[PDB]
């Protein structure tokens, strides 16, 4: 019987109690990263994250930091491999910058052979060290030209352009890459990029944020989400019909969260909690497993929710070999009004729920996840059991899918000096507490999880936060980004992997 801790202090940092041997022999352990966050603009065209961070510096991060140079993985990709080698990692998730291989967006406009070579070198290097690549085709960095031509994912033209880009990736890298992720965190761009405008491209309703150049927070998130599903499905169909000889697998990336009732004895809170599962997870999982949006979304969103044609429904349904599940935290849900007529209405309001980290009786869900200096009441807290609940839910609700945890991690303040940043015991606690529960859910619920990739191989530009927070298991000095030095967490993970 496996017992896992939910509150501080944690004792899972002892590799004598918890290690890779606790999992199946073939279980993959590694770390993850994304192109915009680690490469730098050198050698690539411009994308919407360059555009967004430059047009709206205040939105790039409190420090106005962006991905211009960041940790310079373009030049130091070998150093990334060295970190993985040091960790004895068996997996590495990275993303291909569309702007690096097709700077002009549309494939017919030509490709960047040097950009293609960059990824060939990285992939060859990973394989030579026994590291299995998990490659994300689209980690939000859409070529700026496509956003300017037709507003990217807001238009159906994105489908063919994404398909042609994916085709190039399969053609060029598919002989070596056997695990593909289509779109990173399906929920994110529709809501943050077209709803709240916290993320690129930065579209929203005029009253939601006067700085948005255009948009409609009430309708656009649904249009974008719909196109993401269609684009994703078209790419999966292309992969399975034209690249089956490669013997690989492909799937979407979902940002997952668990939800608990703000008040577990209040039917309204309980209902809001179930609505959140449907609006947050079901919005994409319903189409992916059934070819239709959840009924509660159909009923609530009405005319603002696009419909799948019979052909599209068939294309989207079952469009995955596995699911890349990112997991960070869990929230309490309570009822909230949905003012559809208000000029400030956002798609996020349709769920009719308010999310918190403290419940009705004043209980904080778990240890501190992220401290918000602007407002103490806006602090995020984590919940280790959430990963168990999410995996159990996916197996029972979404037809026992093959799963790879594609992201799981925690940040530490950017204000900390080198020594403080290196002594990241809070990260060991976060990682081990989640790994305990992941092992527990695999054994108790038989969830088909075959890999775990911790977020951020190293410190990098964090979307919306600049360099004010660090997520890496390895430290990076912003005055000399060459070195990737394993922090206490990286050293612990090394021992966890090879006890
Ligand atoms: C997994 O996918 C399944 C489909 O492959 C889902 O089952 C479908 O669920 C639909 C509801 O979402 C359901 O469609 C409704 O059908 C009603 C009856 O239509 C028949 O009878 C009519 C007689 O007058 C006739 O005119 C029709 O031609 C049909 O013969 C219909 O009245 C409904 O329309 C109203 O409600 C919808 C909102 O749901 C409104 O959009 C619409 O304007 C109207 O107000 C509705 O029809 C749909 O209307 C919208 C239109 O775009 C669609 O083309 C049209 O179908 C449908 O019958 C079933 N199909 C099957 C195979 O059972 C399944 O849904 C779950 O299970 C069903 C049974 C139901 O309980 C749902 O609530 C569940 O979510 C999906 N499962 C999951 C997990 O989501
Ligand atoms: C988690 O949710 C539950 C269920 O909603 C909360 O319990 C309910 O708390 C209500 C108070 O907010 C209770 O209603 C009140 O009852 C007293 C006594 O009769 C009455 O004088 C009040 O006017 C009020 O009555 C309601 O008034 C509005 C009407 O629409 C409604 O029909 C009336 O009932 C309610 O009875 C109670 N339900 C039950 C079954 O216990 C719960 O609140 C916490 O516990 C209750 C018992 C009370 O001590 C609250 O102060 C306390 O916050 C809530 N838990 C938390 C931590 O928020
Ligand atoms: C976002 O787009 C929606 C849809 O075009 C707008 O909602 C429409 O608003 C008009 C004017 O009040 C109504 O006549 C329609 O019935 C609404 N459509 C539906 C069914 O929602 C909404 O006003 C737009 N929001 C902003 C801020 O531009
Ligand atoms: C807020 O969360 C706390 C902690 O999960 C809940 O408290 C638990 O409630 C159960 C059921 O009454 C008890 O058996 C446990 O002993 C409680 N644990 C603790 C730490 O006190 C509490 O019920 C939640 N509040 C609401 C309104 O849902
Ligand atoms: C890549 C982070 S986006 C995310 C998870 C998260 C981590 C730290 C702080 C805030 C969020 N979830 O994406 S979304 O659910 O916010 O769209
Ligand atoms: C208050 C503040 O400092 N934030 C402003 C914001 O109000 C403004 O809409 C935006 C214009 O792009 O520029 C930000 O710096
Ligand atoms: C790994 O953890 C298990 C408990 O799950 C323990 O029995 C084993 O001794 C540990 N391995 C090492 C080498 O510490
Ligand atoms: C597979 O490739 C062929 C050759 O380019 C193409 O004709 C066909 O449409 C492709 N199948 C798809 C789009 O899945
Ligand atoms: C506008 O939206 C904001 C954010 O949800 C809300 O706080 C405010 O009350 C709304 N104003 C209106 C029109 O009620
Ligand atoms: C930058 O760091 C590298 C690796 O530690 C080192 O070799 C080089 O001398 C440093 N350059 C500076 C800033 O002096
Ligand atoms: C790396 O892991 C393999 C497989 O568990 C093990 O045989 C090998 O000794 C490890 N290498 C190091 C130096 O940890
Ligand atoms: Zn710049």
């Amino acid at each position: 019987e496996i017992t896992c801790q939910e509150n501080l202090p944690f004792t899972c940092g002892n590799t004598d109690a918890l290690n890779s041997s606790s999992f199946s022999s073939d279980f993959i352990f590694g770390v993850a990263s994304s192109a915009y966050q680690i490469e730098g603009t050198i050698g690539r065209g411009l994308n919407i994250w360059d555009g967004f961070t430059h047009r709206y510096p205040n939105k790039s991060g409190p420090d106005h930091g962006n991905g211009d140079t960041t940790c310079d993985s373009f030049s130091y990709w070998q150093k990334d491999i060295d970190v993985l080698d040091e960790l004895n990692a068996t997996g590495y998730r990275f993303s291909i910058a569309w702007s690096r291989i097709i700077p002009r967006g549309k494939r017919s406009r030509g490709v960047n052979e040097k950009g293609i070579d960059y990824y060939h070198g990285l992939i060859s290097g990973l394989i030579k060290k026994g590291i299995t690549p998990f490659v994300t085709l689209f980690h939000w960095d859409l070529p700026q030209t496509l956003q300017d031509e037709y507003e990217g994912f807001l238009d159906p033209q994105i489908i063919d352009d994404f398909k042609d880009y994916a085709d190039l990736c399969f053609e060029e890298f598919g002989d070596s890459v056997k695990y593909w992720l289509t779109i990173n965190q399906l929920y994110s761009v529709p809501t943050r990029g077209y709803g709240s405008a916290l993320d690129a491209p930065g579209r929203c309703s005029p009253t939601v944020d006067p700085s948005c150049y255009a948009g409609n927070s009430s309708t656009e998130p649904y249009i974008v989400a719909h196109h993401q599903l269609l684009a994703h499905a078209k790419v999966v169909d292309l992969y399975r019909k034209n690249y089956t000889h490669q013997g690989g697998k492909i799937g979407p990336t979902m940002i997952t969260r668990w939800f608990l009732p703000y008040n577990d004895t209040d039917r309204h809170s309980i209902a809001a909690t179930e609505r959140m599962k449907e609006f947050f997870l079901g919005w994409f999982m319903g189409p992916l497993t059934n070819g239709t949006y959840p009924q509660i979304m159909i009923d609530t969103v009405g005319e603002r929710l696009p419909s799948f044609s019979p052909e599209e429904s068939n294309l989207v349904k079952g469009s995955y070999d596995f699911l890349g599940l990112n997991y960070y935290f869990t929230q309490y849900a309570q009822p909230s009004p949905n003012p559809v007529n208000s000029t400030n209405h956002t798609a996020m309001m349709d769920a009719g729920a308010k999310l918190t980290y403290i419940n009705a009786s004043g209980h904080y869900i778990g240890p501190l996840f992220e401290k918000d200096k602007a407002d103490s009441t806006d602090n995020i807290y984590y919940y280790p059991k959430g990963i168990y609940s999410v995996m159990d839910y996916f197996k029972n609700k979404y037809y026992n899918p093959l799963i790879y945890v594609t992201e799981n991690g925690i940040s530490t303040p950017g204000d900390e000096n080198r020594n403080q940043s290196m002594l990241d015991y809070t990260r060991i606690d976060y990682l081990c507490s989640h790994l305990c529960f992941l092992n527990k859910v695999i054994k108790e619920k038989d969830v088909n999880v075959k890999g775990y990739l911790a977020w951020a191989l190293g410190d990098n530009y964090e979307f919306n936060k600049g360099f004010t927070v660090r997520f890496g298991l390895s430290y990076i000095d912003w005055n000399n980004v060459t070195d990737r030095d394993l922090k206490k967490s990286g050293q612990w993970y090394q021992s966890f992997i090879s006890p």
